[PDB]
């Protein structure tokens, strides 16, 4: 499993990360991205947020194996 | 997208589709399982529910176009 986070005072909420994987990563009030769950157990799913995290245009989002 | 759903009234809580897909199902406070999510939008997710529909016992897991 990984654990999945954004950092809301770096992202600039352009929302592509909830565009190529809206699994993970959903936007908030504040228009930043936020993960719905901090963990992500499954492998593709695991590819599905990876993609999102290389496409942040200022790296905001990090996912780590747990 | 798919909505998904636990029958409650039909669910043994073997906990089998919580072991298959941990992103998705969970056990609840009466011992059955139960959707941790809303709706799932992508492939990837989607394999992961129906994995664990199929493996449902008594078929208490329903994924249907939202």
């Amino acid at each position: 499993a990984w654990k999945v986070s954004v950092d809301q005072d770096t992202c600039i909420g352009c929302a592509i990360c909830a565009s190529l994987c809206p699994d993970v990563f959903e936007m908030n009030d504040e228009g930043k991205a936020q993960p719905k769950v901090e963990v992500i157990e499954d492998e593709e799913l695991y590819n599905c947020a990876k993609e999102a995290m290389e496409a942040c245009p200022v790296s905001a989002i990090t996912i780590e194996e747990a």
